């Protein structure tokens, strides 16, 4: 099962019978409900992909890839691109190589074996920078956005999917602020999806699936976790103790610092919400 | 003639003219500072946002008197300042100010129509222009000849007007070719300009320009100074022009918006409409 199939996605409104996990994992034989999950998933990466005009891009770096599936999406959409994913894993990206060659994409799509909080990328400044809950993973965050920032063309896109803390590693509203900030990271928009993940992943028989799950499949411990935590991510998304929220931003070393704090505290504190969209 | 330049006050004060304190028959000193505050506080809107240190050029499109790109040019010895102005005789004017202040290498006044005519520079980091957009009629050559002489990544600047019904798209004499909101959203993004904000200073506008007793005030500035019927004209229109902000006919905007050819045109559309159409209000800015 591909990791893209295993991803948070956007549901307007809970679906009384819907199970993300029996979806994914072709235990629903439901052809409309895998026709939601994808759509939904699509939909969330949708909402910062649609911001780049790809056609003027010439590099992308994904600073926390796994296995490689958004690089390798984009890369087959957009023919031209050269895409550079960074993983920890040693093995990782042995399998994120397997599935490059697999698609004759070897010549342009790499993954290299780089902690993105203090080893540099190939290129010296990429177009755009695509995080997907990779800096709420990351400890040394300035390190992070430091290192990214320096490798980011003036103008080019930073593409966030993370976690704000309202009250692994939670990030304030503040704290966002001056991390983006402190780095010449200019928002273009916040948009919040708490509300739409939240109803994505709610599954009322979710203990019963994990179980049947793990009969019928065979998962790991560690992927039994993994899942046990996305369903209590659910849930304090729903009790807004922590919000999920896309990031556009963009490099822009022009901006006044006291401005550059004013536009990126509005957007921080006051996202568009998901529904309000076209 | 600069001290007949918009203000913002957050609310009305009783007592306060702009006509009678810009002139000089209120005495009171305390007036006559909160006079220049409210206009200075309005040009900060837009001048805040560009850290001018790593500007090198700036275009203003409509400069008036070049009182404003002066000013610029004394805080950023660095700058280069080009300014352009439809009359003949307000680019010798301005020249002459700009040549009493050790101005006349950086800074120049031009008489260039910027609808149609080429600035001196291929790139400016900054163009500015305050209330010069809505004196224009051919709005997309205009903003064509901006945008192509606009770095990628500069900023435009522009204090301008949003028509809301309309009564507004014309409001006489300081606001003659207005344009809607879906008007602006195409202008900005046919040409890759892409907003950061957009602040609705309507309301402290109207609280600069209010004045109950106006017709009084104007009468005795006629009769203790004297005042020509073009003045006198543009100040009627400057009450009125207050009123028709009161009733809400057309807005008073300030756009800060950066050269983006990168961003997809869906979404450029996408986020000019939500800054167009629900604008920062002055009131909550700290
Ligand atoms: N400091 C760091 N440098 C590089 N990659 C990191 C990292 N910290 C976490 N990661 C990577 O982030 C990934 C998981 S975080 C979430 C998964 C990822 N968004 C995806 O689409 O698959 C893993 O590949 C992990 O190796
Ligand atoms: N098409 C055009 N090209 C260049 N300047 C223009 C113009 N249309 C109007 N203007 C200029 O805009 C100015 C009037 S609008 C006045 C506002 C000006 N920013 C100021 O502070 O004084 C005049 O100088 C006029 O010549
Ligand atoms: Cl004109």
């Amino acid at each position: 099962v591909d990791e893209s199939y295993l991803t948070f996605g956007v549901l307007n409104e809970k679906q009384p019978g819907f199970s993300w996990l029996r979806v994914a994992y072709g235990l629903d034989p439901s052809e409309e409900r895998m026709r939601l999950l994808l759509h939904s998933q699509r939909a969330l990466r949708n909402v910062l992909l649609d911001s780049v005009d790809f056609s003027r891009a010439k590099s992308v770096w994904d600073f926390g890839c796994g296995y490689a599936s958004d690089i390798i999406a984009l890369g087959e959409r957009h023919s031209h691109l050269k895409l550079h994913g960074h993983t920890l894993s040693s093995e990782q990206a042995e399998l994120g190589l397997r599935k490059i060659e697999a698609r004759g994409l070897g010549g342009r799509v790499q993954v290299l074996r780089r902690d993105s909080s203090k080893d540099a990328p190939l290129e010296s400044a990429y177009d755009v920078i695509l995080g997907f809950e990779v800096a709420t993973h990351i400890k040394e965050k300035r390190s992070l956005f430091q290192n990214l920032s320096s490798h980011l063309r003036e103008g080019g896109f930073m593409l966030l999917a993370d976690f704000i803390a309202n009250s692994s590693y939670n990030v304030t509203p503040s704290q966002w602020v001056e991390l983006l900030s402190e780095h010449g990271l200019r928002l273009v928009e916040c948009v919040d999806v708490s509300q739409e993940v939240a109803n994505f992943l709610f599954d009322a028989d979710f203990d019963a699936n994990l179980t049947q799950l793990e009969t019928s499949v065979g998962i790991s411990a560690i992927e039994k976790r993994n899942y046990q935590a996305m369903r209590n991510f659910g849930a304090a998304l729903e009790r807004k103790i922590l919000s999920y929220v896309l990031f556009i931003a963009q490099k822009d070393s022009h901006v006044r610092s006291t401005y550059l704090r004013h536009i990126n505290q509005k957007w921080v504190e006051a996202p568009a919400p998901y529904a309000a969209r076209e």
